[PDB]
């Protein structure tokens, strides 16, 4: 259940930024294959300008443009494990998504700083300082904590009270509080939706990954 | 119609050298009235040192930074004509549209020297002996002479033969070969769009200051 989550999620992450460099993917198994906006995509997030990509469309092409992607990734002191530009050229979902969140990691959530705690730990401690008000509401950690959607509502409230009003929130209505933060976030911040209310409430457990992505968003247009 | 033509041109070619600093502005008629990015700008592309900013946010902090880069234009055998720092720091548009334009003159056009001939002839003349082999293409100017698009497609096939099919390109077809020109720029040769097809083929006479900054980037690309 996670692929076809993860998968939906890391498409409206990965869309969020190419639209900046006025383009859009629609299958994530698909439009990286040929590594172009791959290669875009790390020049949008990073601000760096990349090697110039090879013209043609054989085989051959793509395994060159994508290892100019994996390489530039590679210098930026990630290790890609068992991720070969073969497996993003054939189109395979598990190393496509893998190499996905290795982006989506190190470009948006590694150098995030709080009170001398980095990465996922900076990014979680950050948001619980800033859910700390709101009693209804215990960030700790990324998966179960956001289940109800409160921890996301406040997190808005908490930077805009004028788009949220969190005291009409009721804890045993999940979908609503969740919808409530995806609608105004989409609406008032111009943060796509990357996560499904039924998704996050049915599972158990909700993705961890996906939702760090998601609320990374929300730490970068605060921090602005 | 010029106004909002050379606002995008202008603002392009700034981006492609700030970005080297690290940096970018996204409103010209805002991002250069404190002087720290237009300062930022002329050490780039002369590759000197300005005196060092002012620290400060007021008005009269941004006259002093503002006058450090006029002074050092002026320095440059420029004559800045009724520009003057406080219509800079009031973000005036067309005042700021002509300081850039003869920061662009100044610095990116004014030495080129093609046989014995300087500045925009000499860019023209570099312009026609390059495309002289193309019967499809007549460069006299730098305004209606561009409007197929032809001539840029030509320009770069005459030093990247592998980059366009220009034997494909069609005369009616106006739109398509200046987007296949600005695309190969952007792609291989990385140059940044400066330009908008629509804009070049809709105006009888396409401004002539935004083709020649455009053009220089080429003259300076190829010239490496």
């Amino acid at each position: 259940a996670w692929e076809k989550q993860q998968r939906k999620t890391f498409t409206a992450w990965c869309n969020s930024h190419l639209r900046k460099a006025g383009t859009q993917i629609e299958n994530i198994e698909e439009d990286f294959r040929n590594g172009l906006k791959l290669m875009l995509l790390l020049e949008v997030i990073s601000g760096e300008r990349l090697p110039r990509p090879d013209k043609g469309k054989m085989r051959f092409h793509k395994i060159a443009n994508v290892n100019k992607a994996l390489d530039f990734i590679a210098s930026k002191g990630v290790k890609l494990v068992s991720i070969g530009a073969e497996e993003i050229v054939d189109g395979n979902l598990k190393m496509t998504l893998g190499m996905i969140w290795t982006i989506i990691l190190r470009f948006a959530i590694q150098d995030i700083s709080v009170e001398e705690t980095s990465a996922k730990e900076g990014l979680l401690l950050w948001c619980q300082r800033k859910t700390a008000p709101y009693r209804n509401v215990n960030v700790q950690n990324f998966h179960t904590s956001w289940k109800d959607g409160l921890a996301l509502c406040a997190l808005i409230h908490r930077h805009r009270p004028d788009l949220i009003d969190y005291a009409k929130l009721r804890k045993d209505d999940p979908i609503g509080n969740l919808n409530t933060a995806f609608e105004v976030a989409e609406k008032y911040l111009d943060i796509p939706k990357m996560l499904d209310a039924e998704d996050i409430v049915n599972t158990p457990k909700p993705d961890e990954k996906a939702i760090m992505t998601y609320v990374s968003c929300f730490y970068h247009a605060f921090a602005g």
